């Protein structure tokens, strides 16, 4: 009725005001004094192509990214019980998580939209097709081939951005059942590197996939 | 000539009243939206048995209705609908769940808005998706499927529906390398252990064989 | 002498400011778009996917009262070149493409004082075409319709000046020779709806260049 | 000395602001422009006899002069030239008339502007164009040609010139799959049956053979 | 507690505001760009077109007086990360590419309080290279020069810290093994023209593994 109509109008107004209060009335990225931990997890959907002439393999996966900022916190009571909202990834800071051994620019398969929750947590899940350095020799064997690719910030050291995983098991529950390649194992493991150049520690998540022709 | 100038004026006024004035932030649990989807399959262009990818060309009809897009035609020279850039309005984030390449858009990004607040948007797309074409060279043919739905909105914010579960095949290319044996489009509701919300998709299932 | 050149520059800048400082056609204010093709090359015929690649220049012409001016009010300027982004342009689309059109020319149009616009995009188009018989005397025949994506014949009409495609610039050393090429206005109806839909059907008969 | 360097930056920022922010609508019949063109051919990368397309890599030197880009160096700390993004200034729409794919740009889009109003802009490009490479595997080689000129400006608005009819081969890749027998670049006044006003082009003719 | 973090953010926002409120190098205000390559992979060698595809990280470093600050004035901030669109970057270009470079990393740079900027684009490059001999003990040798497209040595000098390409990240299971890889500053002089031209010549000797 008129009341219900008003409730929907109010909710829209509350959401606009919240987004206004948060964005254009107020993030420069993490710092050594304010470091950020980004949680990463992979959902491997398909090994599309294994190219033995170039040693490039093409994966399709969803990369779940999570982080939390005090600057994105709000009290739902102050905004009509809004507890989360969807917003363009361009409206907010997002981490520069990059494959370290790609051979072509990553191709994005999903909308650039994130979910922000009232505790300041952000969830962003880009689907990607990636070509990366991988020798598929042995893919036509019982033990298959094994390849790996590291993901992490391009420009922030372990001083500013840390990474974590919730599990070292890649999510395979959406893996394409009729892929040319069957997955024997898939793991995701945080690593901390020290290079002789630099005093800063460097952090990545290493995606290791063991696979064979089905 | 002055009559047409007035019609031009009424349309510019309508669009400015609706857009450059008035703030729809997308759907929410308190203001949920139903998007109607329908496919018109034009061609299976390519089936790649080395990678198990198949390439489709189709028109994806999308329809939804917003109170914020309603007007009284009597206040605007009896204008009952208009065409506008899809960039001028909210559009749903309907995504193929098992694509293997970014969708390629084949048509202009323009929508039709009607006075009741309904919007119709029909992007033509070329899609590569995960599909094993084994059997395509047999009488039984091959069967593949791809789900479409919102990437970021659950069934609490966006629901989906179809007007028919039969894919429109009236524009299917008569001399395609592949003949269609059947094509269906079916709403599915899924509940996951992770999550209390329902998740909705439209499953496009195509059975086809070499012609 | 160069004083005159400064004055002509200022007049043109003032004209463009006055014109640019249109919501598309409507049933009350319909527009006729004239189309014509200049076929330059059949680049590729792919029998594995039934796609053929053409390179052509597509002539588009239309006329808007809103683009009219009196040359005497603007230092006798009769026409100007401008970015296609500065003006409304018709959403003329191939109906059976299989890849996005690739644009081969600058997106710049010519506007004349009577409000007429001429815009000539060069394009490479892949479209649905079975090239069977291309290696024979009779050759292969394919066709592709072009028209508005979103406007009916009650908002945009189409016309051609001739039903003969211009072949005078067709590449003399193409892999494919043209047997004929026509461009024909068609009026289509769909069962749901009383309004006519208009397209221009490009039909090309061709064979491999070699009794 | 660091004071001097700060002054130089200030002077350049002020010059650019004066030229771009506080001050050209392209050439016209009253104010026509001459563009000088010159090609430096770097490589014939690929010759495709299946589609009759050949791929070139070259640098295209473009030079023109505008009164609107003139300054007195004395008013700007003796600055005689500057580099600037090609987006900041008008640039000519020089286009290959027989490309089969959009040209791919290989160099930064930055031009050099000199105090007399002259501009030099040298885009490196990879171009696929219409070319039958028959004879490439013989002593006499293959011959192909491609015209470059304005897409939309007739010879009444844009004229072209060359400094030499000899293509610069001094940077030609010495281990290319193809050796160059000759390469010429020749101004032409080109009449099209579509159009009463001629267009000016520079015709690049390359004779080449497998190494 | 969190007031400390609220302060550091405010300090960084203040710094970025003060710095971003430069027209490129000139003969009067010249710049030095240091370049270094980390060669990751020879992906493809195409003997039908004489094009070879490299993947590498290209380190670029320069310093601007205009980007200097005292850390003590901004809560001891000594560096920050910023979009490469926020700042001037050098027009370093391969001189014999055959396709546009494809960028594999985010366009973000690090600015340090001494005015130095480090920008490290990862790239895939196709360039002119004849792979003949790659299947022999001696392998094949190719080369590609990198340098500014529009600035002479009077505006941008180039240099390398070492003439040895960094091979410590070279892909161990590449189709091609690297025999040597050098990056060498070259100065070119022409009779027409007073100005020196500078490039860094990347020379790679490689063979089938
Ligand atoms: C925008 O669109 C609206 C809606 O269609 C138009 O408004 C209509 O205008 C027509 C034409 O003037 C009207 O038709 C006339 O209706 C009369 C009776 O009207 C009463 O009854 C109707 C229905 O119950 C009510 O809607 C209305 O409010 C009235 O109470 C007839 O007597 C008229 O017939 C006579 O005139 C015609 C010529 O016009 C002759 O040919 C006949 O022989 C006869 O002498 C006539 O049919 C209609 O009532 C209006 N509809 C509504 C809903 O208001 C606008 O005209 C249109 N344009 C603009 C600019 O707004
Ligand atoms: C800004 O670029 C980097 O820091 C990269 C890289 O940096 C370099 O390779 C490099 C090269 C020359 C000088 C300094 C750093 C190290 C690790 C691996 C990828 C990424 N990274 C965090
Ligand atoms: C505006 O487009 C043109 O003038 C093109 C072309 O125009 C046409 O082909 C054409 C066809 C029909 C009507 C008007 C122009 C003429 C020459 C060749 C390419 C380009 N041009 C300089
Ligand atoms: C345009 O030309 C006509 C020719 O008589 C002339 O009368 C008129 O003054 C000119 N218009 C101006 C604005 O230069």
């Amino acid at each position: 009725d008129y009341k219900d109509d008003d409730d929907k109008l109010h909710s829209q107004a509350n959401l606009m005001r919240l987004k206004s209060d948060l964005f254009n009335r107020s993030y420069p990225g993490p710092t050594k004094d304010d470091p950020l931990t980004v949680t990463l997890g992979f959902t491997l959907q398909d090994i599309v192509k294994a190219d033995s002439s170039t040693n490039e393999v093409d994966l399709v996966y969803y990369e779940q990214q999570r982080w939390k900022l005090n600057s994105l916190m709000w009290d739902p009571n102050e905004y009509g019980n809004i507890t989360d909202f969807r917003t363009s990834a361009a409206d907010i800071w997002t981490p520069d998580i990059t494959a370290y051994s790609s051979t072509r620019p990553v191709q994005v398969l999903s909308p650039q939209i994130a979910v922000v929750t009232h505790d300041g947590s952000v969830m962003f899940i880009p689907a990607q097709r990636l070509s990366f350095m991988c020798d598929p020799t042995g893919v036509d064997s019982e033990e298959g081939a094994t390849c790996a690719v590291k993901f992490g910030s391009w420009v922030y050291s372990g001083f500013e951005i840390d990474l974590k995983t919730d599990t070292d098991q890649v999510d395979l529950s959406s893996y394409y059942a009729s892929s040319k390649y069957e997955i024997l194992s898939a793991t995701q493991t945080r690593q901390v590197q020290h290079y002789s150049c630099c005093p800063e520690p460097y952090i990545d998540v290493n995606l290791v996939v063991k696979f064979r022709e089905r």
